[PDB]
């Protein structure tokens, strides 16, 4: 029945509602989010620019990417053959940064909100060319220390080490089976005019 | 200022626990010890009787049962301080604060801590320890210190251990 989830799309085009900061502005910013980059587009669409600026000294940088404007998402059903994916390419290559997913349960007094991580260097090697990754929620989302994922509110980007970076994310989402994503037998000329 | 008495002689509102019940707790919080005393009053056991290989093992020790507490007059001058003895010695693990705000998105609890091993080494004899709350509420993190619910002692090493803490307070200039 997994198979009949639709995707969770977290950026596709355009501003994601959300938090980003850094203890003294390493991390860039506007409106405290992450800023949309127009200019290095992918499929004509613009990217999101995860840009750290300055050597990160102030020890931190964080990026919360909202699922649902702040409010939890049931993704149990997503976690045994779902994944994360994104497409990413580095200003100069071997970027890394910790990367997972952030939960809010009211009701565990020991700690309203928890999150689960993993490196990405762990599922692609940055480089300065466009790449797909595929990160499976099963590896990151398989608790046993608090993590619910059916009360999840957003994902994560988090400092992994202090020098700086830019990258750029494309089509982010949440996949509940595994694809190869595909195109019509078609022509670009279809329809006679092209849209 | 007004002393912020956090335990004296009886057992504190609160939630501490652990992965696999490596931490001795009873009704999720610290055991009040009653055969070791000190000053005339009972002393409170912070005890992993175990290895602990959950991951973790975390005390929180409400100032007002979960309500949050305004210390922003206590950051300059004020003091953190108890006394303190263990069962074995060179005992040590993470100490400090956590605060709740709502509103604040990118975090609703945040924690400042630090080592008690960088303010004192754990004999087998009583020790008293003050540590400045300017070392740890100090910080362009958001932490809030007009907001502090719960004095925290959380996992260092995985190694179980036994100490007792006596007359914990906050306390100014």
């Amino acid at each position: 029945g997994y198979r009949k989830l639709l995707d969770v799309q977290i950026f596709k085009d355009s501003p994601v509602v959300g938090w980003s900061g850094s203890g003294m502005g390493e991390l860039e910013t506007i409106g405290d989010t992450l800023p949309v980059d127009t200019t290095v587009t992918y499929n004509g669409l613009p990217t999101l620019r995860l840009n750290v600026q300055t050597t990160v000294q102030s020890g931190w940088w964080i990026s919360l990417l909202t699922l649902r404007g702040w409010n939890t998402h049931d993704l149990s059903q997503y976690v045994e053959n779902g994944y994360l994916e994104f497409d990413i390419k580095g200003k100069e290559g071997g970027e890394d940064f910790v990367i997972g997913f952030r939960d809010k349960v009211y009701e565990r007094v020991y700690g309203l909100e928890i999150d689960v991580t993993t490196v990405i260097s762990n599922y692609v090697t940055v480089t300065t060319d466009w790449q797909h990754v595929k990160i499976p929620l099963r590896d990151l989302m398989k608790i046993n220390n608090g993590f619910d994922p059916s009360s999840v509110t957003c994902l994560v980007f988090s400092k992994r080490y202090a020098d700086p970076f830019t990258v750029w994310f494309s089509d982010i989402k949440i996949t509940s089976e595994d694809n190869e994503k595909s195109a019509p037998a078609i022509k670009v000329n279809q329809l006679g005019f092209i849209p």
